[PDB]
């Protein structure tokens, strides 16, 4: 889990990005996609389609939003380390389950950051708490398998 401060810096960058959360989370996934090609191709919906078709997609909401909505929840939980934990074994398992690992959300961690702040300027130490939280989404992974 997060420190206190750790979790309010999350807690802080996080709001305008969820506060415009339908376009926020549709432009999240494009940007993944868009310079982690091989991404889209764990998604049924998305296998095999280009960026375009993507972005055109009805189906671009649906991904989008579920990914935002458990973002959200992680960001509000962040520091209560035993919903963490069972926050993240969840997760991982379901993700484990889709064939997704650790070196796709290596990819999203190295993007995040510079994605939050794009939307507004977070304030000091936001990246290195967002680093934080997909560094424990990346062990949790690890941990139950790759
Ligand atoms: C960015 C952080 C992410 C969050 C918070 C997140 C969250 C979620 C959630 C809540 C679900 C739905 C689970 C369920 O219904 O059982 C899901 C599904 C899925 N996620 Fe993630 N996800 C993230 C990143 C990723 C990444 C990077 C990938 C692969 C590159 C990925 C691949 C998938 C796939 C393939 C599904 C199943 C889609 C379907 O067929 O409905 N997710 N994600």
């Amino acid at each position: 889990s997060l420190s206190a401060a750790e979790a309010d810096l999350a807690g802080k960058s996080w709001a305008p990005v969820f506060a415009n959360k339908n376009a926020n989370g549709d432009a999240f996934l494009v940007a993944l996609f868009e310079k982690f090609p091989d991404s889209a191709n764990f998604f049924a919906d998305f296998k095999g389609k280009s960026v375009a078709d993507i972005k055109a997609s009805p189906k671009l909401r649906d991904h989008s939003s579920t990914i935002f909505t458990r973002l959200n929840e992680f960001v509000n939980n962040a520091a209560n380390a035993g919903k963490m934990s069972a926050m993240l074994s969840q997760f991982a398992k379901e993700h484990v389950g889709f064939g997704v690992g650790s070196a796709q959300f290596e990819n999203v961690r190295s993007m995040f950051p510079g994605f939050v702040a794009s939307v507004a300027a977070p304030p000091a130490g936001a990246d290195a708490a967002w680093t934080k939280l997909f560094g424990l989404i990346i062990d949790a992974l690890k941990a139950a398998g790759k």
